[PDB]
C-alpha cells in the first residue's frame, strides 16, 4: 500500500504516543514537554487528556528544528488529529487549544461555541479564518464524540477544512504578507477573556496540500474498523453498562411492560440519564479481549428491579406483522439465551453517529436469522386487558430483511452510564 507510504514520506511532525510517553515519530525529531497535569492513556487510542481546571493544568509543547520549518514556511501544509471535548454545549464560551503563534503571526485553531475554528494570523489588525459548526438539533446533550479533523492549507491555493473525510467549509487564502511560522505548537485550554475536557491523538503535520483520496485514506487508516464504538466513538465494551437507542428515536428511553420492552419520551435531552440500563455479554468471539468486534455472537442482560432480565423474543398478544417478532425482557436460562436472544453484532459508523446493526443469530451460531428493527404496533402488554394500545418496541424481522438492510431504523447505539 504505497498511497500510505507516499502521503507518510511528506510528515513533518508526527506527534504519537509511544512506551507511555509523547514524542515526535516524524524522523525529523521535534522536542516535546508536557508540562503540568496530562493524562496519558495506556491502552489504544494511546491519546493525551487535557482540562481547563485552574493552577496546575496540563500542557504539551512541541518545539521544531529552524531547518524544516524555514522550508515549509510559504508552500503548503496540512494539519490532521482525533479531538474530542466532553460537555461541548452549544453556550460554551470561547477557548484556544492548540496554538501555534509566536509574534502576532502564525495559526490558530479554537472551540466557542457549536464552532471550531482555525485562524490565519499575519499581523494584529488582519486575519483570515475557516471554521466547522455542529448541527445542534442532532447534539443537545453536547457534541461529546471523537471526530477527525483535518485541515489542508495552500498559500496561494485554498484553505479547506475537513471532518471524518467530510469536506465542510472551503475559502480563498488571501495575501498575507509578512506572516512568520513558529517554531512551536502549543496544546492547552486557555479562556478568552469575556470544566471541560480534551483528548488528543495522532497529531500529524504533512509538508504538502492533501486531497480528498488522501484525507480519507488516512480517516480510514487510523481507526480499527472491526471494533464496535460506543455513541462516543469509544471503544465498545462487554461487562459495562450502556443505554441502548435506537437512531431514529434518540429521544426514546428504554422501559418495561410485562414481558415487553417498550420505548418512552425522554424528559430532556441534557444528559442521557433516563431509563433502564443494559449490559453486552460475549458468547462467541474470534477474539477474547473485552471489546466487542464485528461479527460476534453476543446477548444483552439488563436489571429492571432488583431482577435481572435478557432481552429475548417473546409472543406477542396478536400478529404485528408477518415474519415480524418483539424483543422483550424474559427472565430465561442460556439455553433460551441462545435461541431466542443472541444477535450478530456489525458496526455501522456514519458521519452522524458511530451506532451497529444487530442480526438474530441461529443457535448462537454466526448464521443470520434476521435483523433488529424497532416499530410501532398494537397489541396488550401488562395489565392491559379490554383494549389493544399503541407501543414502540424494538422488532426482528425474520427471513426476509433486504429491505430494512439499510434503514437507519436498524442502526444502534450504545451511550455509557458514566
Amino acid at each position: 500500500n504505497e498511497y500510505f507510504n507516499s502521503i507518510n514520506d511528506s510528515k513533518i511532525l508526527s506527534l504519537q504516543n509511544k512506551k507511555n510517553t509523547l514524542m515526535d515519530t516524524s524522523g525529523y525529531n521535534a522536542e516535546v514537554r508536557v508540562e503540568g497535569n496530562v493524562q496519558l492513556n495506556p491502552i489504544f487510542p494511546f491519546d493525551f487528556k487535557l482540562g481547563s481546571s485552574g493552577d496546575d493544568r496540563g500542557k504539551v509543547i512541541v518545539t521544531q528544528n529552524e531547518n524544516i520549518v524555514y522550508n515549509a514556511m510559504y508552500e503548503s501544509f496540512s494539519i490532521s488529529f482525533w479531538i474530542r471535548i466532553n460537555k461541548w454545549v452549544s453556550n460554551l464560551p470561547g477557548y484556544t487549544i492548540i496554538d501555534s503563534v509566536k509574534n502576532n503571526s502564525g495559526w490558530s485553531i479554537g472551540i466557542i461555541s457549536n464552532f471550531l475554528v482555525f485562524t490565519l494570523k499575519q499581523n494584529e489588525n488582519s486575519e483570515q479564518d475557516i471554521n466547522f459548526s455542529y448541527d445542534i438539533s442532532k447534539n443537545a446533550a453536547g457534541y461529546n464524540k471523537w471526530f477527525f479533523v483535518t485541515i489542508t492549507t495552500n498559500m496561494m491555493g485554498n484553505m479547506m477544512i475537513y471532518i471524518n473525510g467530510k469536506l465542510i467549509d472551503t475559502i480563498k487564502v488571501k495575501e498575507l504578507t509578512g506572516i512568520n511560522f513558529s517554531k512551536t505548537i502549543t496544546f492547552q485550554m486557555n479562556k478568552i477573556p469575556n470544566n471541560i475536557n480534551m483528548w488528543i491523538r495522532d497529531f500529524y503535520i504533512f509538508a504538502k496540500e492533501l486531497d480528498d483520496k488522501d484525507i480519507n485514506i488516512l480517516f480510514n487508516s487510523l481507526q480499527y474498523t472491526n471494533v464496535v464504538k460506543d455513541y462516543w466513538g469509544n471503544d465498545l465494551r462487554y461487562d459495562k453498562e450502556y443505554y441502548m437507542i435506537n437512531v431514529n428515536y434518540m429521544n426514546r428511553y428504554m422501559s418495561k411492560k410485562g414481558n415487553g420492552i417498550v420505548f418512552n419520551t425522554r424528559k430532556n435531552n441534557n444528559d442521557f440519564n433516563e431509563g433502564y440500563k443494559i449490559i453486552i455479554k460475549r458468547i462467541r468471539g474470534n477474539t477474547n479481549d473485552t471489546r466487542v468486534r464485528g461479527e460476534n455472537v453476543l446477548y444483552f442482560n439488563t436489571t429492571i428491579d432488583n431482577k435481572q432480565y435478557s432481552l429475548g423474543m417473546y409472543k406477542p398478544s396478536r400478529n404485528l406483522g408477518t415474519d415480524l417478532v418483539p424483543l422483550g425482557a424474559l427472565d430465561q436460562p442460556m439455553d433460551e439465551i441462545r435461541k431466542y436472544g443472541s444477535f450478530i453484532i456489525q458496526p455501522c459508523n456514519t458521519f452522524d453517529y458511530y451506532a451497529s446493526q444487530l442480526f438474530l443469530s441461529s443457535n448462537a451460531t454466526t448464521n443470520r436469522l434476521g435483523i433488529l428493527s424497532i416499530g410501532s404496533y398494537s397489541f396488550k402488554l401488562g395489565d392491559d386487558y379490554w383494549f389493544n394500545h399503541e407501543y414502540l418496541i424494538p422488532v426482528i424481522k425474520i427471513e426476509h430483511y433486504a429491505s430494512l438492510l439499510e434503514s437507519t431504523s436498524t442502526h444502534w447505539v450504545f451511550v455509557p452510564a458514566s
